[PDB]
C-alpha cells in the first residue's frame, strides 16, 4: 500500500536516527544482561544519586539530538520546540532506562558495570525508593518485547504530543503525531505478527510513564531539602520548574 | 462478528445503567444556573455523596462486561477499587464544557468560575477535571464508544494486587479489538483516534493521583473508603 510505504521509510529514518543517537541499545544491553559486567550488590566495593544525575543530564543531551531528526520537529515554533522536550524527555529517560534492567539490576557505565536492585533498595536517607519506581516500570514494559526499531517510533510518540501544558500551536504537533502513530501501528504490527493488540497494549504503558515522572519530582524535592548539600543541575532544575 | 454483539451489548448496559448519556448531556449543555453564592464544604461533600452514587452505576455495568463475574472475587474488587475513580472522571467529562458542569441529574448547572472562587482549598477541586474533559472532549466521542472505552479502563491486568492477571488480559484484548473496530466504523475520518483516546489514560490517571493528594456518623460511614 502507497500510504503503509511512507510510513515504512519514516520508521527506517527514525531507527537509524536512534542507532546514531543512542550508544548503548537494547541490542547490546540484552546481549550484556544474558562483554560480562564487574557487578556491585552491596558496599564492599548520595555519591550514586549524582551519577544518576550525571547520565540523565547526558541522556536528556542525547534524547535532544534525536528530536531534531524528527521529521517536521525543528520547523516547529521554537518555544514548542522546548515544552515538547520539557515535558517528553524524562518520559523518554525512563523508557531507554527499562533496556537496561532486568528484575534483578541495572547496567551503569556505559555497560561495563551491573548495580542489583536490591543494593538500591538498601539505601541510607531518602534514597532507597529512589530507582524502585523505575525498576517496577521496566519490568512490566519489558515483558512487551519491543526491540529498537519498535522503541524508535514510540519514544518519537513520546515527544510529540499535543496535549503538552502551554503550547501555542498545537496543529502541527497532532499532524506530526498523527503520523507517528501509524507508523508505530504498522511497525508493531509487522515486527510482531503475533503479539494480540500490542499497539493498544504499549499505548498503556504511557500511563506508568508519567506516574514515575511526578512522583520522581515529589522525591527530588524531598532530597533536596533534607540534603541541603545537593546539587540539582541547572537543565534538570528548568526541566522541573513549571511542568504540572 | 462476536465485536459487534461485544459493542451492542455494552452499548446496551451502558444506556441501562447510566440515567443522564452524553447524548442527552450534550443536547442541554434548560438547567437552573448556579453562577453565584446568590444562586463550600457542602459542595465538596455534596460531591463526594455523588461519586458513591456513580460508583454503584459503574459497578453494576462491570458486572454485565462478558466475562467479568467470572474473574476470582478479590480480583474483581481491585479492579473496581482501581478503576471506578478513573470512570467517574471520564464520565464526568461528558456533563462538562468549558464553561461548567450539569448538575442534579442535569436540571442544575453550575459555572467552572464559581467553582474556580470557592475558598483557598476548595478553589482547585474541580478544575483539573475541567482542563481533562476539554481535552477529551475534543475527540468528540458519543455514548456507543465511551461504553466500550470504560470496560476497557475496569479490565487492567496492571493494577496492583492483581491475582490472576491472565484471563484480565484477555478480556481486554477482546474489548481493545471491539473498541478499535467500533471507532473505525462510526468515526472513519478520525485517523488516529484509537490510540489518541487510549494516550488519555495517562492524563486520567493523574486527575486521579493528585485528587488523592489534594484529599454525622453514620453518613461519615456511608461515604467513606470509597471517596
Ligand atoms: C537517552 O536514553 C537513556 C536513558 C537512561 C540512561 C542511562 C542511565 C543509567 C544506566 N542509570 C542507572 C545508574 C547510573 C549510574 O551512573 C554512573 C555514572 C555509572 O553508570 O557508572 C549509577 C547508578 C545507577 Cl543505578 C540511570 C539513572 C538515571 O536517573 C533517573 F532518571 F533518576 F533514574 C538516568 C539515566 C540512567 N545511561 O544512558 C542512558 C540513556
Ligand atoms: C457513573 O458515571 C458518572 C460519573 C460522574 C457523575 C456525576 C457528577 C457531577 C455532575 N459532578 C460535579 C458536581 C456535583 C455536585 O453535586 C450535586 C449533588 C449535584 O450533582 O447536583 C456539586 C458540584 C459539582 Cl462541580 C461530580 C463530582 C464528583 O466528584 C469528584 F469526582 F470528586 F469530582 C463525582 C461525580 C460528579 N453525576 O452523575 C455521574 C455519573
Amino acid at each position: 500500500n502507497p500510504e503503509s510505504a511512507d510510513l515504512r521509510a519514516l520508521a527506517k529514518h527514525l531507527y537509524d536516527s536512534y542507532i546514531k543517537s543512542f550508544p548503548l541499545t537494547k541490542a547490546k544491553a540484552r546481549a550484556i544482561l544474558t562483554k560480562s559486567p564487574f557487578v556491585i550488590y552491596d558496599m564492599n566495593s548520595i555519591r550514586i544519586f549524582q551519577g544518576c544525575q550525571f547520565r540523565s543530564v547526558e541522556a536528556v543531551q542525547e534524547i535532544t539530538e534525536y528530536a531534531k531528526s524528527i521529521p517536521g520537529f525543528v520547523n516547529l515554533d521554537l518555544n514548542d520546540q522546548v515544552t515538547l522536550l520539557k515535558y517528553g524527555v524524562h518520559e523518554i529517560i525512563y523508557t531507554m532506562l527499562a533496556s537496561l534492567m532486568n528484575k534483578d539490576g541495572v547496567l551503569i557505565s556505559e555497560g561495563q558495570g551491573f548495580m542489583t536492585r536490591e543494593f538500591l533498595k538498601s539505601l541510607r536517607k531518602p534514597f532507597g525508593d529512589f530507582m524502585e519506581p523505575k525498576f517496577e516500570f521496566a519490568v512490566k514494559f519489558n515483558a512487551l518485547e519491543l526491540d529498537d526499531s519498535d522503541l524508535a517510533i514510540f519514544i518519537a510518540v513520546i515527544i510529540l504530543s499535543g496535549d503538552r501544558p502551554g503550547l501555542l500551536n498545537v496543529k502541527p504537533i497532532e499532524d506530526i503525531q498523527d503520523n507517528l502513530l501509524q507508523a508505530l501501528e504498522l511497525q508493531l504490527k509487522l515486527n510482531h505478527p503475533e503479539s494480540s493488540q500490542l499497539f493498544a497494549k504499549l499505548l498503556q504503558k504511557m500511563t506508568d510513564l508519567r506516574q514515575i515522572v511526578t512522583e520522581h519530582v515529589q522525591l527530588l524535592q524531598v532530597i533536596k531539602k533534607t540534603e541541603t548539600d545537593m546539587s540539582l543541575h541547572p537543565l534538570l532544575q528548568e526541566i522541573y520548574k513549571d511542568l504540572y
